[PDB]
């Protein structure tokens, strides 16, 4: 409409410069004005009345840190491995399709980039739906080092997801995360508004499909998607290697509990069935800061994923920007693993953690209207005249 | 009490109203009558007893419900059919008795719902109230299709000899059952209604006497399936299987009467374990209303064992801001939040629908917080985010 | 500040006519506009941040109600007895200091007329600190049938407080509320700040002096201003005949609880001790619609009594408003009663209530500012430009 | 990134103040400040560690507290005087630690709260922090009252030198106690500050290697009384007790350090049943800090059992902007608070605050409401009042 003329001047220099960007949320900010309509709709968009997308996020501030004082925390560890490889950190950019809208120039390619070309190495999940080929995006990591999962929708067609297997594995990818929530596409409609002026995705995967997946590769397999607890145990009675606790980010199933919900309920079944070791637990959504991670983690998480976060960074300052979320992330973590008084991930354990109030899930009774519009708060003292 | 604020509502209608292909939801229905009926349609229609509520908790209380969706379940087909009191129903949701349609539509009224109801692929039971601006002839004879249910509404008169001959006369013309609305023997005090009157309880119609034994001799006068509509607690629904009526709906008329009856959701979820534990599990069938907006509503319901769930107010708004189509648009539209949410769910039938699938922990948490405290908050200033550059 | 230009302005012909008062808060809204800065601030005024004010009132809603159906409510009761008198409605207006304030020609005695001058008749608490004296106020209530009882604040000069007591005994007064919950003066900080620019009330009574009283007066003593089941079970032990379950309408002790909350819990202790029938349990606080009155009735009190809401008919249509809040309250009570579905007073009992929630006295935790602040809601379809 | 704002800073300040007689209550100094101090001033002392939760948090969970007041007891005289780590205390609350107390009073800084807490009638213990913007000596002089307490904040050093020379000479200075911060080995991000910096983590000095062992050390090395300071769990206060230090103050260093760190006064409440539980009693002095604002507040720490109640901010904004008698005031304001609340109570002495006098039912009623559903908000009217005649 014309306006995107006030769309590339913030763009242009009035950019705050990267060193000047505390925290995630700014990341967002910035994208929020300067993006497309439809780059904004397509990324900030969540299912029917987004209260999952939402609840993801404040599920984490129903739990509080019982943090231990007077132990030497000099010294902070936050690497750990997910899926037989060694990572820096406890997390990782989740997958996440269509990156060229945000970032028209080099897209997923970016991602690849700020995740391998600073000091600390997070793993990226490559999307299925990616604007960018896979190959243009594992030949763009700037480290060997560097770690790549491939996010897997099973086409209808299981020829074209039968070769898809079979590329992306001797393209060095290290797992395979098939997705599992969205066999039909979740209503988003703040596009749907925009837009006014399924194939890609077979809804009849199966669990013995899934079965069938396990003898056609070698890659580990991490079904994401899961919602349940009963379906946690599902994928461990067949023997994957992991799972998602995921709602796609609130895009799919509203009303979809909160991820971090989920892990507190499940993990602690995992243990009265010795099931604690077989199968790695990873969790996204909603996660914008180091202590939500922390928070995850000391539940029994193998990894915490997240997706807007870094997607707005690389639309913003591309992979730089993708570069300094990883550093902003890291920091908390280390930062607040510190003031919680233990030294490595494998010392986050539950009691940590205050969860006497994880239930307090809550629905006020609705405000009473003439009540509160006639009543007259207090009031501070004033300032003189003069 | 209109101005020639006739003529802003009149552009505003007049082709100003977007292109019926562009509305998402049934909020937007709601939203374009907002501005386009007049100061006393808006009131009748949207308004709730005294401080409105339990018209409200109606729809938060579905809130307090989570899902627990089955995952990589073959979900490629769905199907959203189901019966409601001996009919085969192609949608497992009806619209509600609302008086006075012709309040929003002048042209057409309760007839204009008849036909959306019953005109497109998709069809639903409709509930024809005794306080409809149209006849019941009228709204019968405008039904479009023979496999359409209609439905009548039922206020029992203190002149019985009334009501007598309007069941006889309703049966005869078709309707395939009788809702007796029993949670309206005093009128509810809908304040926004008042309040134009004046600066713009009891009645004969509706007997305030109505017992159990009349319900008992009314079922002895007509071979239709009589519900009993307004129900708000468990007790009264053993009572209606006891009495050995068809079905009970659970509402409280969408927060028009009393205020501070509970969202029927509650007491859905609280009557239908007692239903199992006593045996009178499929004696009864439970419909629910109030509050309803969405696809994931109606799902909630049907997982505690709803054999129906109905919407007023959202109905009359599409009636009202686009007659007979908007009435079809409202039926596609949450007809497909329903198949979606099904896929999403892991379930394929309505019979699959079932309390395993919901997280029903945090049903209790209706809460009333502690005021806050306002000099506290008033000083306190918030993080803030970056800023673009000064220039 | 000669702004009260604007104020007879209001007051004056701006007021809407008395039939245009649909519900209390109306009364209490025009009262906000066309009271004295001084007099608003001196009846509006709660302790310091007023939380039990309003705590007063929201409780209220931690109740809802399990009403009947198909019971023949064409006749509905509300009449009770409170303090062996008959009474036509079950509720009164509590006693209220210095109402000339806000109606300055005839102040405490508009009350007793609005209070006999209709069909219904409504009890009268006449306060110690009235602005008007104790005979303008009998003197001036025009039916015999209407009845008034005295609140006392007992003097540290005893022999104020004992000619007192005999002077209102044979004024046909035929009650003694003992105010307990004001040994020291609640700051009240609306009042404060306008301010710029006790003997009256004894802080050592005592019990003992309860049991005193009891023996120099043959009026029926209620105990007003009691905040705890064990100070109920005290005003039994000793014989008094009453206590309201009250905490001054919040003007006291802030963080007093609810006396809604406080009737709930104490009322089945009452039970489990024969003491149903010994002491008639009043309540005050937060009254403000017919389903507050009645919610209180089916816990067990005997009477709920309002403050604020008629003092502020009176302030704005004197006598004639206090007649029509008296009129606005009873039709709230007598429909609300046919909608639970019972038709007299001693109907409604506990299993009309459903109290599963009344413990869901709830503060949040902080709201997530940045969270909130980038999240964009969803958004409604618009309207054609055209 | 101040510009010649310094002017509307500086006519807000002169004379426009109002005068201290009409001070109310603690959060009007707190607005006073917000409009006088330096940017850097006010962030650096309203600011709380990344999205401030634990900080407003603190104030908060006095909320979730309520009152079951005694009636009719005798009133008239009421004392809350009480002891201190082995000091008589005319009061049961004190000034916590806050470093560079000169941004706000650039001229007197901590002498002048050292002159506030001792000058009057009422003399309330200071603690001095080690990032203070005058030295201990400067502060110590400054104090107008032999019987005047002021303990010590420390952390200690990395060069455990530098911290010995500090112990013996605060010791010999006469301090009366030492606080030990333990909640700071890493620096909080507070990010109000930060956003100054631009447009506008570990350190030697605190030594993040500071254990249990280096502790009870410390006790060897001095005879003045050990409060361990930033104390987040009760496992944490029964160390503190094994290794026999006096004291612990239940804190979080006012939600500058930790975010998601409890609320101290729930913390509090979980602790004390334990420390009866096994007989600690009275073997460590309990104290509390953070979101303390009314006497109501302190009142409830000290039912459950707190010796003594910390603040923080609202003294700094008192001597901000009205030094040393500000400080006073401040002091008067909290000690009426207490005073007035106790009699409304129903006891009479600090020893007669007990739990009994506390309704605890609902501390753990600490909520997250699920997000509310924007569009039904949205489209939603409310009741409205009577308006005033048109004319
Ligand atoms: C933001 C976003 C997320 C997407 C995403 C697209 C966007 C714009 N997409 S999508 O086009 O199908 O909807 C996917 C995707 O391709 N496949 C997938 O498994 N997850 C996808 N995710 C979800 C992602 O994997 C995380 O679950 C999600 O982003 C986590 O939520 P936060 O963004 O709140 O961390
Ligand atoms: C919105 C509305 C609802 C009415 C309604 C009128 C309006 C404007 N009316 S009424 O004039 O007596 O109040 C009736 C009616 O005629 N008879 C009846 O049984 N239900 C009536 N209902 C209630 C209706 O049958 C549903 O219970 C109600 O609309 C369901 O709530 P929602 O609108 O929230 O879905
Ligand atoms: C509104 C108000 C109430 C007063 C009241 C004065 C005002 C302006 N006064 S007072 O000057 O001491 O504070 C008294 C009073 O005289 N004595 C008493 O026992 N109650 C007094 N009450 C409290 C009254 O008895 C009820 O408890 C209170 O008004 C009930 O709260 P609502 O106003 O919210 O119903
Ligand atoms: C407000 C504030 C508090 C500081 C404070 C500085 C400020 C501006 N500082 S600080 O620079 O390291 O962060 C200290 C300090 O120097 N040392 C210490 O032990 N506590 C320090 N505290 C914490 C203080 O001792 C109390 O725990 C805190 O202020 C209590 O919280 P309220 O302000 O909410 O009462």
């Amino acid at each position: 409409t014309k306006e995107d003329i006030a769309r590339k001047e913030q763009l242009k220099s009035l950019l705050p410069p990267l060193d000047n960007i505390i925290n995630l949320y700014d990341f967002e900010y910035l994208a929020s004005q300067t993006l497309t309509k439809q780059a904004w709709a397509y990324y900030s968009s969540g299912a029917n009345d987004e209260v999952t997308h939402r609840e993801n996020h404040n599920a984490y501030h129903r739990i509080f840190f019982k943090p231990k004082i007077l132990v030497d925390v000099r010294k902070v560890d936050i690497s750990t491995d997910m899926l037989g490889s060694h990572v820096d950190v406890p997390f990782y950019v989740s997958a996440t399709g269509l990156c060229k809208l945000g970032n028209p120039l080099e897209g997923e390619k970016d991602v690849a980039r700020g995740c391998g070309q600073g000091v600390t190495k997070v793993p990226q999940m490559i999307s299925t739906a990616a604007s960018c080929s896979p190959e243009e995006i594992i030949e763009a990591a700037p480290s060997d080092k560097q770690i790549q999962w491939y996010q897997l929708y099973v086409n209808s067609d299981r020829k074209i997801t039968d070769d898809l297997v079979k590329n992306v594995e001797k393209l060095g990818v290290k797992a395979l995360f098939v997705t599992v929530d969205a066999p039909s596409l979740g209503q988003r409609e703040k596009d749907m508004k925009l837009k006014f002026s399924s194939k890609f995705i077979d809804p009849s995967l199966t669990w013995k499909d899934i079965e069938e997946l396990k003898k056609k590769t070698k890659l580990p397999i991490v079904i994401k998607g899961v919602q349940r607890t009963e379906d946690v145990i599902k994928a461990a009675e067949i023997g994957v290697s992991g799972v998602v606790l995921s709602n796609h980010g609130g895009r799919q199933l509203d009303f979809s509990r909160a991820p971090i919900e989920v892990l507190a309920e499940t993990m602690p079944i995992l243990e009265q069935r010795n099931l604690k070791d077989k199968l790695e637990v990873f969790v996204d959504g909603g996660v914008r800061r180091g202590t939500d991670v922390l928070k995850a983690l000391c539940l029994g998480a193998k990894g915490v994923g997240l997706g807007r976060p870094f997607l707005y960074a690389n639309s913003c300052y591309g992979r730089n920007g993708v570069e300094k979320a990883i550093e902003i992330l890291r920091d908390e973590i280390e930062m607040s693993m510190r003031l919680l008084g233990v030294t490595s991930i494998a010392e986050l354990k539950p009691d940590l953690l205050d969860l006497s109030t994880l239930k307090a899930r809550t629905v006020g009774v609705p405000n009473d209207v003439l009540y509160n519009e006639v009543y007259e708060g207090p009031t501070l003292t004033e300032f003189e005249d003069a």
